[PDB]
């Protein structure tokens, strides 16, 4: 089902960044005549199958693979502003004094932009839950930002701090509910919990959840029922949505459809203000 692209049709331009299990290049792709794309260089067939199967406005567009020798390539649409975690951090309260001279309006993202970012990640999660698909690793580091604040889920691995994953098989324990940490029970309800944690990342401008703690201390705090504090930039109504995602019992957590509807209502009420 995965579309195969000829190596000759892929012209690598320059590296955009590099992660753990691969590199990311800006490239030009022919016969897709001349298109600007992002190429990830390294199961490969299973991850490619998933990206082929998924098709939504808030899931990164996938064009196919190149298995003509080595290295294995994955072709995606180019998302200009990169990963959402770095985007949040570089557009936070300390965006002006740290940004470059050419950078357009350096400063923190306003409430309207934070809600639009949150609403687009939720739209992608609504699509995944409708297909009974469990992501298992939802976090801003796995999201991408394109021109005009277009936000999409881009991956189904890399990290900002090495502490994002815990060796139990690497688990993103800071994003996980107690049933996932304790029994590896992954469901659309464990994904809604991770979405509540993504909301916390958005409203802290990309801070690591439980940053003050080591992964073993975070496991203890999470399983004991400790809740992440309300971020300074988070309105009380957004924190109430986070708490709805964080109900201890998986079946008591708000559905992603209701979370999305509430984020969309708040975003619409703030558009003209
Ligand atoms: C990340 C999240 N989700 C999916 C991925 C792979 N998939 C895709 C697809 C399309 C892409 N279009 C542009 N950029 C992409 N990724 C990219 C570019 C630069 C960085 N860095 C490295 C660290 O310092 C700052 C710059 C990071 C990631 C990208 N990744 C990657
Ligand atoms: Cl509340």
């Amino acid at each position: 089902c995965v579309h195969h692209i000829k190596r000759r049709d892929i012209v690598l331009k320059w590296e955009l960044g590099e992660g753990a299990f691969g590199k990311v290049f800006l490239a030009e792709c022919h016969n897709l005549d001349k298109m600007l794309v992002a190429v990830k260089a390294l199961d490969f067939q299973r991850e490619a199958e998933l990206l082929t199967m998924l098709q939504h406005q808030h899931i990164v567009r996938f064009f196919g693979v190149c298995t003509e020798g080595r290295p294995l390539l994955m072709v995606f649409e180019y998302m200009r502003h990169g990963d959402l975690n770095r985007f949040l951090r570089s557009h936070g309260p300390d965006a002006k004094l740290l940004a470059g001279g050419e950078d357009v309006a350096p400063g923190p993202l306003g409430l309207g932009q934070l809600l639009a970012v949150a609403s687009q990640v939720a739209a992608g999660m609504v699509y995944l839950a409708g297909l009974h698909f469990v992501h298992r690793d939802l976090a801003t580091r796995n999201c991408l930002v394109g021109q005009g604040l277009v936000v999409k889920i881009g991956d189904f691995s890399r990290d900002i701090y090495s502490t994002d994953y815990y060796r139990v098989t690497m688990l993103p324990i800071r994003w996980m509910p107690p049933e996932s940490i304790l029994y590896r029970k992954f469901t659309t309800e464990s994904d809604v919990w991770s979405f509540g944690v993504v909301l916390w990342e958005i409203f802290t401008y990309g801070k690591q959840p439980w940053y003050q703690l080591s992964n073993t201390e975070a496991i203890d705090c999470i399983t004991q029922g400790r809740e992440l504090e309300r971020p300074r930039a988070c309105p009380p109504e957004v924190y109430a949505i986070m708490r709805g995602c964080w109900q201890r019992e998986p079946q008591q957590r708000h559905s992603i459809k209701d979370v999305h509807a509430r984020l969309q209502a708040l975003a619409q009420a703030h558009h003209h203000h």
